[PDB]
């Protein structure tokens, strides 16, 4: 089954079939005209963002034991990662960009729908998600409502309830119980038999989409293309 899509649902149909429920959706032609969509190129970073330090996640998926975190400029992180064949994946994850570059913050805009929440405007979390084609987030859960929005390129998204939970074997460490022991793309059966029956939804988020990813959601996410996501993390 596929993420259904809605234009700019009103507030209160949001508010009643999608938030209070914890459904997720796909809004369009509402991240359609951000000045992003037209705006961000690898150029247009390099020239706003290039000379700025970046932590980079290293490795296939942040569960692999040669997993590891660095720090390099934008330049290099475009460098080494995206342009030049890169010789590993590389991915600019869930980072504040927008607070430590303030004039890319004027390509964007918080979601209406995010006023719906009891949390105040100040406290949401707006993070980049920059990378290659091949970046893998394993499938985990977050404390918060996310409008996850689509600049560049593609993502194949797979969303899992938290009825489901059951089924996704999550870790029994602290540092990784939101997230699942489980590989979803290509799942240890033997090991791991009731995520094969486990109901999912799934949907690929292209450029101008917002998913709405509710608050505990389990998710998945795969770049099918260079690309730059920005969510919104709130309450
Ligand atoms: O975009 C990705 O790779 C992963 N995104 C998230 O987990 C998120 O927005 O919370
Ligand atoms: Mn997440």
């Amino acid at each position: 089954s596929t993420v259904p899509r809605l234009h700019r649902p009103s507030l209160q149909h949001f508010r009643e079939q999608f938030l209070v429920p914890g459904r997720p959706v796909i809004l369009k032609g509402v991240a359609d005209h951000w000045p992003a969509m037209q705006k961000w190129s690898l150029e247009y970073i390099q020239e706003i963002a290039g000379a700025r330090t970046v932590p980079v996640e290293v490795g296939s998926r942040y569960t692999d034991e040669e997993w590891s975190q660095t720090l390099m400029t934008v330049n290099e992180f475009i460098s080494k990662y995206i342009v030049n064949e890169p010789r590993d994946v590389g991915y600019l994850a869930c980072h504040q960009l927008f607070d430590q570059i303030p004039e890319l913050k004027q390509d964007i805009s918080i979601p209406d729908y995010a006023s719906l929440g009891d949390g105040e405007e100040e406290e949401i979390t707006i993070n980049a998600w920059f990378g290659p084609q091949g970046t893998i987030s394993p499938l985990h859960q977050d404390p918060q409502q996310n409008f996850l929005v689509q600049v560049m390129g593609r993502k194949y998204i797979r969303l899992y309830s938290p009825q489901e939970s059951g089924a996704l074997y999550p870790h029994d460490t602290h540092l990784l119980h939101n997230t699942s022991q489980v590989d979803v793309e290509n799942p240890d059966l033997e090991k791991f038999p009731k995520f094969a029956k486990a109901p999912f939804l799934s949907a690929i988020l292209s450029p101008g989409e917002i998913l709405f990813i509710p608050v505990k959601y389990w998710h998945y996410v795969r770049a099918l293309d260079l690309s730059f996501s920005v969510s919104f993390w709130w309450s």
